[PDB]
């Protein structure tokens, strides 16, 4: 006799687990057991991930309950699980919608300069290089500090909050608390600074001054900041780090994309599919009894869509392993979500990501593994699969 099935159920995020495919065959929606000791609905097929996230009775605001069953213990205020209905709520929607847009002025030229010249700085030290610690993080920490109208000299400041911040945890974290509490005052400061007049922080000091939104509280300017810069650069930085893993696996790729780099935004579009950067399904609490599949959910009860189950489905991307730049359904992958909640930095993860392959694949054609795959040491306990270090020669 042996307990529920326990998730998450890997932390590698190089290869999917046999156990994803036995499951969506068999049982797409199953009950498992979270690390803090509750009990949720797995649902890991095509239809079913994408039935939950476009009926917005399975509610992600509602997850912060008091008593509710829960994935992992909160590391923000409550609130802030419905931080952007309310960013909506204040009349700011639109605003922040046109702040992280890739098409703002001097925004690509900034992205290349940047990744040409981290890779330069790595070439010149000589391999080893590391890819995460010295290329994609420091390149998100970047974009994220321009987007946002900061100074650059404050990204290293605000990302070291990230590696708890974005815990996976099954107590509160004391820590994270410290933390946000310190990062919630520099974006209150940056408020306060008359030279801080770009970027979605510029934008948000002018909107404050305004007469229309003088009812919006300091609280909420200070939080978006704050919010932004931590998801945008860990989704962001995560997802590109094992993009270039699945790159480095795959010469013939590598090498299609380096001769022929118009397929660079085709190929992007296939690393999103297959990526497993978010270690946990997706969290949503039912506010009605809702048939899923063979499934009554009841009010109350916790529903966890598993990405990669909807992601690798061969009922929806035949051959679903295999990267095909010819795939005639090549946006209707699930890597920034459905529905109410879909990522609105898309276009900018998008972007990222592909400035960063081609500047990658320009400067480091040959680029490789320095170790065994086996090698890399997968972080535990986190809402991202990520190594930490990815150790590469060229
Ligand atoms: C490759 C990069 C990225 C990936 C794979 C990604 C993935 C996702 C996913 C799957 C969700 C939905 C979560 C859910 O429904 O529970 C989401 C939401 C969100 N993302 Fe992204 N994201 C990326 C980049 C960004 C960037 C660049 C920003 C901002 C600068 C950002 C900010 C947000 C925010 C604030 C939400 C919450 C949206 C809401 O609650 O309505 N993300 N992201
Ligand atoms: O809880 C939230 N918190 C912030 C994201 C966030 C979480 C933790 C943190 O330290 C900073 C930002 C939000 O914008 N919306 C929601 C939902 C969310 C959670 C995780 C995630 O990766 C994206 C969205």
């Amino acid at each position: 006799a042996t307990v529920l099935l326990e998730v998450p159920f890997s932390a590698r995020g190089d290869r999917i687990p046999d156990a994803v495919a036995e499951l969506r065959t068999r049982e797409p929606i199953r009950k498992v057991r979270t690390i803090t000791g509750a009990e949720a609905w797995l649902v890991s097929s095509y239809a079913l991930c994408t039935q939950v996230l476009e009926d917005r009775r399975f509610s992600m605001k509602e997850t912060a309950a008091a008593g509710a069953p829960r994935l992992n213990a909160l590391t923000v205020p409550p609130e802030v699980v419905n931080n952007m209905g309310n960013i909506a709520d204040a009349g700011l929607r639109k605003a922040v919608m046109k702040a992280i847009t890739p098409k703002a002025p001097g925004l690509e030229q900034f992205l290349r300069d940047t990744a040409n010249s981290l890779l330069d700085n790595l070439i010149t030290e000589g391999a080893p290089a590391d890819l995460r610690n010295d290329f994609a993080d420091p390149l998100a920490t970047a974009l994220h500090c321009k987007v946002l109208g900061i100074p650059q000299e404050d990204g290293p400041k605000l990302f070291r909050s990230l590696s708890i911040a974005f815990m996976s945890s099954a107590d509160p974290i004391p820590a994270a608390k410290i933390n946000w509490d310190r990062d919630i005052e520099y974006m209150a400061g940056i408020l306060e600074n008359p030279n801080i007049t770009t970027g979605l922080m510029g934008e948000l000091s002018r909107l404050r001054k305004d007469p229309a939104y003088s009812h919006v509280s300091d609280e909420l300017f200070a939080t978006i900041g704050v919010t932004f810069f931590g998801a945008g650069v860990i989704s962001t930085g995560s997802f590109l780090t094992t993009a270039l893993i699945s790159l480095i696996q795959r010469p013939q790729l590598r090498n299609l994309l380096h001769e022929k780099p118009e397929l660079i935004p085709a190929g992007v579009e296939e690393l999103l599919r297959i990526n497993l950067s978010f270690a946990d399904g997706l969290p949503r609490l039912a506010t009605a009894d809702i048939q899923v599949g063979d499934v009554l959910v009841r009010k109350g009860e916790l529903v966890l869509v598993l990405l990669e189950g909807a992601n690798f489905d061969p009922e929806h991307f035949p051959n679903p392993g295999s990267i095909e730049l010819d795939r005639p359904n090549p946006t209707s992958h699930l890597a920034f979500g459905r529905g109410q909640h879909f990522c609105p930095g898309s276009a900018l993860g998008r972007r990222h990501a592909q400035i960063g392959i081609e500047a990658l694949l320009k400067k480091m054609p040959g680029v490789d593994l320095a170790v065994p795959i086996d090698q890399l040491v997968w972080r535990t306990r986190f809402q991202r699969r990520i190594p930490e270090r990815l150790p590469v020669l060229w």
